[PDB]
């Protein structure tokens, strides 16, 4: 069979490849197994001069195929235009952004440059899968070297409505970029419309009645893909994991207490203040909480300008609140800067009472849906999740929240903490059935059929 | 004769001006008021200790003027609440800026239902009711909550954001009811009543019918867009007429034959003041012939309402201007004047018409009037160069602008050098382009054609009142 040839930002190396790592290679690697096929894309590692050619290295029926950066491709890849404009805008945070033309040209720069190295490895019918923001052009770079193979596009974070997407001046060029590939996936319904209502309402192409796309002379399938998890996985794991060192010690420091788990990387779009006052308010509008219950907010470590401001904005926030409330034995907020291995965190999850998954804005959100899984559904946590997290369109049995009111985080915080068991049941399995229904082999397998469903069509 | 038109806005200003150079809401509902011996409905601009018991009356020829004083509790809730600290900005795409308390949404509504109950003992059964922009979005719900059964019209003259935005307002479901309340909902442009559909239809609300109603919250609703224009021949001769007075020819003196780019906004987070001056300096750098040989005049007329943005924004604004000064500045050129003052209407167009580009570049703006006035004022023997951005509700009809996007500052340099050069015959045949459309749409077609869509709904109800013989 055709080859699946993965491109995307790091390629997982090592003990990066345990399905206990999670991450993309959990999504793809059965299938680059089932094909023989190709895991291209980034070492991690820095070079003082570009690589003549990606470096070969067989497991099995699995090459990995990778290169260095050096500072300057680097930089253009990820301080450049991908993180200073597309990423804010896409997330709703267009204050944030700073156009600028070179980096700009960087970053079509630097997917030219991949698009040469990957090139020379394709045989005419690979099947390319190509991963996310920063290598949005890759398609486009890769049909300018007149490769004709199928290429399809999955975006992990959302897609903003027209209105959003004009704050980032060469939106037309990035939606043109995007009818390179002849399968363009998003994590949502809404994401995909956003898509398709730039192409229509624009004049730039049309729907046929099969649902494809017809822009820019090219015909393009666009298509809704949300990432599931293994929920049987997790659970086994939540449980496997219950009397590590690390769970043990916060059980013990808990002496009972109820406990709220929060896990976000540090960015703009987490509304981590949010997050902390939050809770403040619901132990100052129910204080027969205090003493009771305690917040663990988990950053792993990660732009190191942003990356400090938050962490030290947290840490003067986490200090402030438990200054305010804090007794013996009792700490409001406990703020984790540091990474725990995937398996201890669902661990943790299971033994919480509430899961506190409210971002701004998120594509979809893997955390919400591990929470859910690792629950145990003779005593199950309720989720507390943001109305603007992708994940919220199939979690229909968490308590949603719109994060922009402080008082409905504070009140669905209450809310969980005492919520019943037969109605905490009744909400874990309707969000557990959902995961079963669409855990993480449909995004691959439905994915990776609609490409070949592109081989088909060609031949 | 005909139903009387009951205006209701923010405030209602004793004999303000209504020539048709003039500008306000007045110059644009008056002849409709004194045609229909209608009342205007509204704030007296007075704070009071307690509520007014009821409104007072005041008749100015053939319309009537229907005023209650504020409370400072009733003023906080209405104009320093829920209104600007959330809807404002989140309809102007700045859900950063957004704060949402329910107590101030609580406000919100108090206010509205107060305000209501003052008008609804002043209603005649058959009085058209014309709700006027975004602090007054719940009205119409509490009227219908009294039992009025008017023909009810609103407009919004600030933009209406997509679903996807709006719903940074917590209460945006309600909200959206609170619209469907009026029998006929009114936008500045197309896009803006599209967004408003979106939400309808997308989210199971309700559905459009064949003739394009939308039928939501158990009501017949008309959506539909009333760009609002001005009185472009009107606003030529006031520029003109003032053409000799002694600012102006200080202006032109002050100058000493550079170019001139205008610009005037009110200081507020939608205008992207802050870029507005970093394009031009990169212009300046990228060009640098034309240091010494233009100036940037930006007039900020004082609102120091909300002091709080008003005074962050003023210093941000006064660092910019001296940092980009300090750059660029030589013993008789003072690169960006910044004015932070309030002039005349018509010596503002007289200002538009000696100028060679106007600079209208809101990071997101309803419609912006100045953009319509900046082309009404110019000479077309040698007419301005409109700059104008992409999102501001005018850009839909003024097609000759060079349309570009704020947040590309280079973008916006390259426009600005490319205006201050054009030749006489393109930019002739942009400015007529924009004019023929201002022409076209001037402030008539907004009074006029809203006026007769409140008419059509009650000629309907009128219809399905009756099915007997007539005549
Ligand atoms: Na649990
Ligand atoms: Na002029």
């Amino acid at each position: 069979m055709s080859r699946l040839i993965v491109v995307s930002n790091r390629v997982a190396i090592g003990e990066d490849t345990r399905p206990s790592a999670g991450g993309l290679a959990v999504g793809v690697m059965d299938a680059l197994q089932e094909t023989g096929g190709v895991w291209f894309g980034w070492n991690g590692e820095i070079v003082g001069t570009p690589d003549a050619a990606p470096a070969i290295r067989r497991d099995g029926n699995v090459t990995y195929a990778t290169v260095g950066l050096t500072r300057r491709d680097y930089d253009q890849y990820y301080r450049g235009f991908s993180n200073a404009t597309l990423w804010p805008v896409f997330h709703y945070r267009g204050d944030l952004a700073r156009f600028d033309r070179q980096e700009y040209a960087g970053y079509l720069r630097v997917n030219a440059m991949l698009a040469k190295q990957l090139a020379a490895l394709l045989r005419p019918d690979d099947l390319i899968w190509v991963h996310d923001y920063h290598l949005l052009p890759f398609a486009h770079a890769l049909r300018e070297l007149g490769v004709k193979n199928p290429i399809g596009f999955f975006l992990h974070i959302p897609f903003p409505s027209p209105d959003v997407l004009r704050l980032v001046p060469p939106h037309d060029e990035l939606v043109k970029f995007m009818c390179a590939y002849d399968v363009t996936g998003f994590q949502t319904d809404a994401d995909r419309q956003a898509f398709t209502d730039y192409i229509e309402r624009r004049g730039i192409g049309t729907a046929s009645e099969d649902g494809m796309l017809h822009a820019h002379g090219r015909v393009v399938k666009v298509a809704a893909y949300p990432i599931g998890v293994y929920p049987d996985a997790i659970a086994q794991a939540a449980v496997q994991y219950g009397a590590r060192k690390p769970v043990k010690m916060l059980r013990d420091a808990l002496g009972g207490r109820k406990l709220v788990m929060s896990v976000d990387r540090l960015d703009y779009s987490k509304g981590l203040v949010e997050r902390f006052q939050a809770f403040e308010r619901m132990l100052a509008n129910a204080p027969g909480w205090q003493g009771r219950v305690s917040l663990v907010q988990i950053a792993p470590p990660t732009d190191v300008q942003t990356y400090q401001r938050i962490r030290e904005t947290l840490e003067g926030e986490a200090g402030r609140i438990n200054g305010r409330f804090s007794q013996l034995d009792w700490t409001p907020i406990q703020y984790l800067n540091r990474k725990y291995e995937r398996n201890l965190l669902m661990a943790f999850f299971r033994m919480s009472q509430v899961g506190y998954v409210t971002p701004l804005r998120d594509g979809m959100n893997l955390v919400a849906k591990e929470y859910v899984a690792s629950q145990d559904p003779a005593d199950p946590g309720v989720l507390v999740l943001s109305e603007f997290a992708g994940a919220a369109a199939e979690l229909t049995g968490a308590l949603l929240v719109n994060p922009y009111d402080l008082s409905q985080m504070a009140d669905a915080l209450e809310r969980a903490l005492s919520m019943p068991l037969a109605e905490r049941q009744a909400r874990h399995e309707e969000n557990l059935a959902r995961l079963r229904a669409n855990d993480l082999s449909v995004w691959r397998d439905t994915f990776v059929a609609d490409l070949r469903s592109v081989a088909a069509a060609a031949s």
